[PDB]
């Protein structure tokens, strides 16, 4: 094949590599293979790779009202002063109380806000998005909040506020630093870590009792 819908080679092209996240490459095969297609990607660094339609993401962010609670996407992480390109998923489109950004919830548990321009979305997702979300218990939990939305639990917390908050399976004495929209910084208080934790996280000791 040269074409598949959209798709056709020589574009420009972002590829999910074995690291998990995903870097800007030029498309230059494309492959029946199976039932589906694979997509041969050379990337910028020399590199190559032959991906899944639902591993590859096109190189320009998504008009906003096409995006919606589910939808899959590649979005901007900021390591420090380093900048990485993760895979995951709308759990919020933009209104008044997250002040108009997009809360992305990463394939591997870390959630943020972003905006329109730091999304870029997948090219051939699957119908069931999550359902190519490669940990289990971040398939399970998306699958409940998709098909639960609009219920969300939350715990409301206040700045200043104590709780207990889990980490590698023991409850830490921590305080509640800061609160943006669905989010909330909670600073461990033995080792001093901040943290960004969604409030319908059951790692918050409130919203572990209220689900039990
Ligand atoms: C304050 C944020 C820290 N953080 C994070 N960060 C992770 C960082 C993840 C990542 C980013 C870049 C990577 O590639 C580097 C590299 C790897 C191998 C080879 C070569 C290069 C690899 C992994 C991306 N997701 C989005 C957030 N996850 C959680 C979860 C609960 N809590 C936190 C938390 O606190």
């Amino acid at each position: 094949l040269s074409k598949d819908g959209d798709l056709i080679v020589s574009m420009r092209i972002l590829g999910k590599k074995r690291t998990k996240t995903w870097h800007k490459g030029t498309l230059i095969a494309i492959q029946t293979v199976g039932p589906g297609k694979k997509y041969k990607v050379k990337f910028d660094n020399k590199g190559k790779s032959l991906l899944s339609g639902n591993h590859i993401a096109y190189d320009y962010h998504p008009p906003a009202d096409k995006l919606y609670v589910g939808s899959r996407v590649v979005a901007k992480y900021k390591d420090g002063n380093q900048v990485w390109l993760y895979a995951g998923i709308v759990a919020e489109t933009p209104n008044v109380k997250n002040k108009l950004r997009f809360l992305i919830f990463f394939d591997d548990g870390y959630a943020s806000y972003v905006t329109q321009s730091e999304l870029y979305p997948i090219c051939r997702p699957l119908k069931k998005t999550w359902e190519d979300i490669e940990d289990i218990s971040c398939r399970d939990f998306i699958e409940e909040y998709v098909t639960a939305y609009p219920n969300r639990p939350m715990v409301l917390l206040k700045s200043g506020q104590l709780i207990k908050t889990e980490w590698e399976g023991t409850w830490w004495k921590s305080r509640v630093e800061e609160v943006d929209g669905s989010l909330v910084r909670i600073l461990f208080l033995d080792d001093k870590r901040c943290e960004w934790i969604y409030r319908g996280s059951t790692r918050l000791e409130p919203m572990f009792s209220m689900k039990t």
